[PDB]
C-alpha cells in the first residue's frame, strides 16, 4: 500500500536515477518528502518553477480554467491562448507564435520551420543545420541529433542528416561551418546542461552577422535562459543580438508543461495549414497558468530581483568558495548560475549534489564538473541564507 | 480589449485553420463560444476528452495536487506518478513504464528504444523501421517520418533513414518490407488521422508473428485507439494479440497534456540511465490526473457503456445515411467511428464537418473522405440523440 523508492526501480523504465528520498509537498522555495525532511530547492524543477511550489496565484489561474474547460484540440482556438501570444508579442521581437508541449518540441518546431523556409526562398539544397558542442536541445531524434552530446545520440543512428557542430563561443568554428547551404543556426545563449557557459557578446553578434550573410535563420534556444532567469525577460535582451526564431518552454508554465516558438512575421508566414500541428499546444489551462506566469515574472520588481538575488548567490557562493577551495570559478548570469570544479575535484560534481542533499538543500548538476543553481526567482532571502548555510555544511562535509 | 477569431489570423504561426467560433467553456459533451451558442461535442478534443469538459472528479484531483506541489524535474520521482504507474501495470501486458508529454514524444520513446534495443543484442546494422501508408504517429521529424502521409514530411528533408512503409492491412506489403536488419514495426490498430480504418485480426497476427520470426519489436501506438475508446482498455485487448511496446497518450490525461510508453520488462532493461528523458513527463500534476481517469474509465460499467454508445451511433448514423444516401459504409469501433463518404461526394468531408458546426454539433474528419466522430465515453443517451439530430439537420442543409 505505501509508495517507496524501491517502488521506482521495480515499475518505470530505468532512465533515470532519483533521489533516495520523494518529494510529497513544497512551498515556494522548500520541499518536503515521505519521512518530513526540509529541503531547500535550489534545484527549482530544473529552472522551471520560476515562482517555487504550489504558487497560490498560478493555483488560482489553473482552477478558474480548469472549471471552464481544458482542451478542445487546435481546430478551435481559445481565449487564453490568445491572450498569451499577445503578451509574448508585445513583450518580443516576436511578431507570431505558436505553443506546443515542451522545449524539444519547440525546438523541433523551429528547426522544421527553418528546413522549410530554406526550401521554399531558396532551394532543396539548402538544408544544413549549424548547432554547438555540448548544447542541449531536447530528446526527440532530430533535437538530440542538433544537441551535442554525441552520449545521447549514438544508439539511436541512422541520425537525421545535414546536422554539423561547431565549437560553443568560437567565432571562427562556426564561420568554418555556416554556409549559403546552411538554412538554421541554433544556439543557446547560456549552454545549461553544458556547464552553465554562458555565450560572450561577440559570439553572438557574429552568428547574427553569419546568419544574415548567408541567410540561415538565427534560432535562440532559451527554453533554460527565458522567462526571466537572466535579469531580463530572454537573454537575448541581455545581450542585445535579435534571433530569426526564439524557442521557450520550462517556467514559461512556472510547472505546467508548455513550449512556444517565437518567430518574426517573414518567417511564420511558411508554416501554412497542415504543415506542422500539436494535439495538446495551446490549451486552454496551460495558456492560462503562462498568462498569470508572464504577468507576474514580466515587472520591474522581479526582474530587477533576479539581479539582487544573482549577487546573494554570487557573493555567499564566493565566501564559501575561499574557505574550501572547490570551484575555479562562479559562472552564469541572473539566476543560472554554475561552480565550475577546480581540477583536484574534477568530475565529483553529482557527489557534491548528494552531499548537499542530505544537508537538506537541493542542487543541480552540468555535467560531471559543475554545480548548477537554478532557483525560483521570487526566491526569498531568507530561503537563500539557510540553503546556502546547508550546502557550505555540504561542502565541510564533502572536503572530508 | 476583446478576444476575436481576427485576432487569431494576426498572431499565431497559420499551422491550423481553426473554427470561425471560439469556445469559453463546457460542461460534459456540451459547448459554449463567444456567443453563447451551443454545440454538441462529437470531436472530443480529437479522441481526448473522454471524461467531457471541465469533469467535476478530474478538477478535485487537479487541485488536490496543485496544492501539493506541481513539479520537480526527473532527479525524483514522486507517489501520483508511483500509483500511476502501477495501474497500468497491473490492468496491461507490461511491466515497466516512462511517461512523457504527448503522443508524438511517446511514439519518439518507443522508436528510440527500438533501435537501441537492436543495436545493443543483435549489432549496429539492425535498424529498419518498417510503419504504414496513412499512419500518423505525431509531427516530429523521427514520428513524421514514421508517419506515412509524405505530404506531411516533404518539406523538412534530409528524413532520418531507413523507414518504409507498407499497405496498411496488407501482410504481403509487410512481408516484403519486414526482415532480420528490421528493429522495429510501429503500427495503429485503428488508422485514426487516415479515415478510421480498422486493423483486420488477421493483419495484427501476421504482424506479430513476422516480428517473432525476425526479432523486430512490434510497437502499438494506441495514442488515438487506447483508454477505453475501443470497448476494451486497448484495442489491443480487443484484438488478442500483444505488442512488445505501446504508446498511449491523448485520452489518458483527460485533457491535461500527458503521453506513456508501456514496456515488458525484457526491452525497458536496456534503456538505461542518461539514455533518453523528458523535463516535464510523469509530474505530479499530469500524473494525478491521468490516474483519475483510468480509476473512471476502467470499469466495467464504462467500458460496457461505451460498446453500448457505440450501437447509438451506428444505428442512427445508418438510419440518416438510408436517408441521404452520403456515406458508402460506417466504420470503426467502440467510439472511435468513421463514416466513408461514397464517391458522389468524395473530398467534402470537410464540408459537411462545416455544415455540421453551423447546426451546432462539432465532428472531425480523417482526411477529405471521412467524418470522424470520437465523442467523450461517458456522453449521455440524451447529448447523442440531440447531436445526431443536428447532424442529420446538416446532412439535410449539404445534400442542398
Amino acid at each position: 500500500q505505501p509508495i517507496t523508492r524501491e517502488n521506482f526501480d521495480e515499475w518505470m523504465i530505468p532512465v533515470y536515477a532519483p533521489a533516495p528520498f520523494i518529494p510529497v509537498r513544497g512551498e515556494g522555495s522548500r520541499l518536503w518528502d515521505q519521512q518530513g525532511k526540509e529541503y531547500i530547492d535550489f534545484a527549482g524543477g530544473i529552472a522551471v518553477n520560476a515562482l517555487g511550489h504550489a504558487h497560490p496565484e498560478l493555483r488560482e489561474a489553473l482552477n478558474e480554467q480548469a472549471s471552464k474547460f481544458w482542451h478542445t484540440g487546435n481546430g478551435y482556438t481559445n481565449e487564453p491562448v490568445l491572450r498569451l501570444a499577445k503578451k509574448l508579442i508585445d513583450a518580443t521581437f516576436a511578431d507570431r507564435v505558436f505553443f506546443c508541449n515542451s522545449g524539444a518540441e519547440a525546438n523541433e518546431a523551429a528547426l522544421k520551420l527553418a528546413r522549410k523556409f530554406a526550401h521554399d526562398r531558396y532551394g532543396s539544397h539548402k538544408s544544413g543545420i549549424v548547432a554547438f558542442k555540448n548544447a542541449f536541445h531536447g530528446r526527440t531524434l532530430f533535437t538530440v541529433s542538433a544537441g551535442g552530446q554525441p552520449a545521447y545520440s549514438q544508439d539511436f543512428a541512422p541520425l537525421p542528416a545535414d546536422i554539423r557542430h561547431a565549437a560553443y563561443n568560437d567565432i571562427n568554428s562556426a564561420s568554418a561551418l555556416i554556409d549559403d547551404s546552411t538554412c538554421a543556426v541554433i544556439v543557446e545563449p547560456i549552454q545549461g546542461e553544458g556547464g552553465v557557459v554562458p555565450a560572450s557578446n561577440a559570439f553572438l553578434q557574429g552568428l547574427r552577422e553569419l546568419c544574415n550573410r548567408h541567410n540561415a535563420l538565427l534560432i535562440f534556444d532559451e527554453v533554460q535562459t527565458g522567462v526571466g532567469r537572466t535579469g531580463e525577460l530572454y537573454a537575448y535582451m541581455h545581450y542585445g543580438v535579435t534571433p530569426d526564431l526564439l524557442t521557450t518552454a520550462k517556467a514559461l508554465g512556472g510547472g505546467f508543461p508548455v513550449g512556444a516558438l517565437l518567430a518574426t512575421e517573414e518567417c511564420a508566414r511558411v508554416m501554412t495549414v497542415g504543415t506542422h500541428g500539436t494535439t495538446y499546444g495551446g490549451n486552454p489551462l496551460a495558456s492560462a497558468v503562462a498568462g498569470k506566469v508572464l504577468e507576474l515574472i514580466n515587472t520591474p520588481e522581479m526582474l530587477n530581483g533576479v539581479k539582487q538575488r544573482h549577487d546573494w548567490f554570487v557573493e555567499r557562493l564566493n565566501t564559501i568558495n575561499h574557505r574550501y577551495g572547490l570551484f575555479s570559478e562562479v559562472r552564469g548570469l541572473g539566476l543560472l548560475i554554475g561552480c565550475v570544479l577546480n581540477a583536484d575535484y574534477a568530475g565529483q560534481a553529482k557527489q557534491i549534489s548528494q552531499e548537499a542533499a542530505k544537508a537538506g538543500v537541493m542542487v543541480l548538476i552540468a555535467g560531471g564538473n559543475v554545480v548548477r543553481f537554478a532557483p525560483a526567482l521570487n526566491v526569498s532571502e531568507e530561503e537563500v541564507t539557510t540553503g546556502l548555510d546547508r550546502f557550505a555544511a555540504a561542502c565541510e562535509h564533502f572536503v572530508s
